[PDB]
């Protein structure tokens, strides 16, 4: 019924894992200045450019995080 975690990585596979080490979307909010809404906010609203701050933290690209997003092939 829910997808909720349909192909992409978990709500808790994106902290889980990133904050495997040390990161956490509030961590990285105010670490640029983006209020820790607008980073949370950025998992279903209509702004690639905050995954790119995820992703960058892992120096990957967002395409690894959201790939049934991404598939128009590069």
């Amino acid at each position: 019924c829910s997808n909720e975690k349909a192909r992409d990585w978990h709500r808790a596979d994106v902290i889980a894992g990133l904050k495997k080490r040390k990161l956490s979307l509030s961590a990285l909010s105010r670490q640029f200045g983006y209020a820790p809404t607008t980073l949370a906010n950025a998992l279903e609203r209509h702004w690639p450019k905050g995954e790119q701050i995820i992703a960058n933290a892992l120096e990957t690209k967002p395409e690894v995080i959201w790939p049934s997003r991404y598939q128009a092939g590069e």
